DNA sequence: GATAGCGCTATC
DNA sequence: TGATAGCGCTATC
């Protein structure tokens, strides 16, 4: 994650909802905005959050009384989303997973934030030809509030990773907040070969197998993309492998295939998945996050969080158009 | 709870 | 197209 000196989220409290690893706190805190209250039902999660800050994370949001949130400037949300991926059965609305952010706009209607900050991943826009966030941008227009969404790749970030996300920003129409924008994109100056972790503590990750084919040669200069140079077994996901000499494949929570939710890398001559922490760094973690205990709980958690480096550049913007309140 | 084979589907 | 991918889904122990 980012240094920011000029906190433009000072004095403003923030509802963490669907927390996870708290990636979202990370972001705001570091903008000087306060978190007032914070929701994950995963026990697992609940433990990490715990372990990194203090508190306990509240249950199942979809039985809480909303009257009984604490009052809050800006409500974060990076809702469920095996329901609307690529990767699933895009169930949608229909799946009981993929409700939740009506959820989020009960918490609006009572609680009324200035600010409604939620991400999920990229086929969220066209899921359904386009009608869910049709339902999203008009249940929030209904709800008076503005519409901003745009869909931004984590390395035109500085981080290396191709995970592109939807990131929705949602302002009270009161403000007249008209000068909001998402974050420039900008050079990509990190390569996965930079965040890795020496050979010494990787050794148990290495997997060598038989069925290793190599369709691609290693790369000598660094690429703003993934390469894929060899695949394992049938080649489906987390059987493909790629230079670390590009950028990281996205990080998921329930995935499998030998290189489970992380994917093959090649290391001097060597095949293997990221370490827990590897992928904490992948992620924009700063290394003194501590991780879950349980590698595999841990490898989930990175999987459906969020890059910490992304919500600090629109975070800060959010403040920036919020502080803009001239004569 | 931890593993791992998979079997579509976005997209260009 | 033909090649690459994906906050996933499952079964088995
Ligand atoms: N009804 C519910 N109540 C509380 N948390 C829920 C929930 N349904 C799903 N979740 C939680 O939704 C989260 C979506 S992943 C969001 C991750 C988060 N932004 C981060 O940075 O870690 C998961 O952790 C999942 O356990």
């Amino acid at each position: 994650m980012i240094e920011i000196k000029d906190k433009q989220l000072t004095g403003l409290r923030f509802i963490d909802l669907f927390a996870g690893l708290g990636g979202f706190r990370l972001a705001l805190e570091s903008c000087g905005a306060e978190c007032v209250y914070s929701n994950e039902w995963d026990k697992y999660a609940q433990e990490v959050y715990e372990m990194n800050f203090g508190e306990k994370p509240e249950g199942d949001i979809t039985q809480v009384n909303e009257k009984t949130i604490p009052d809050h400037d800006i409500l974060c949300a990076g809702f469920p989303a095996q329901a609307f991926s690529i990767s699933g059965k895009q169930k949608g609305f229909e799946d009981s997973r993929g409700t939740l952010f009506f959820d989020i706009a009960r918490i609006v209607r009572e609680k009324k934030p200035k600010v409604v900050f939620m991400e999920n991943v990229k086929n969220f826009a066209s899921h359904d030809n386009g009608n869910t966030l049709e339902v999203v941008k008009n249940t929030m227009n209904e709800l008076d509030y503005s519409f901003h969404a745009k869909v931004l790749n984590a390395l035109d970030y500085g981080i290396p990773q191709k995970r592109e996300r939807i990131y929705m920003i949602c302002f009270r129409n009161d403000l007249n907040i008209q000068n909001f924008q998402f974050p420039k994109p900008f050079e990509l100056n990190t390569f996965v070969k930079d965040l890795l972790l020496p050979d010494s503590e990787v050794e148990h990750l290495v997997i060598d197998r038989k069925d290793l084919v190599m369709t691609n040669q290693e790369i000598e200069q660094t690429t703003p993309k993934t390469v894929r140079l060899g695949i394992v077994g049938k080649g489906g996901q987390g059987e493909r492998i790629y230079s670390t000499r590009g950028i990281a494949i996205t990080l998921s929570a329930y995935g499998g295939g030998i290189f489970a939710k992380t994917g093959g890398y090649l290391v001097n001559g060597k095949t293997r998945k990221l370490h827990p922490r590897e992928c904490a760094r992948v992620m924009g973690y700063p290394d003194s996050y501590k991780v879950h205990p349980s590698t595999s709980q841990a490898y989930k958690q990175f999987g459906n969080s969020v890059v910490i480096n992304v919500l600090q550049y629109i975070a800060y913007n959010i403040g920036s158009s919020l502080n803009f309140k001239p004569y």
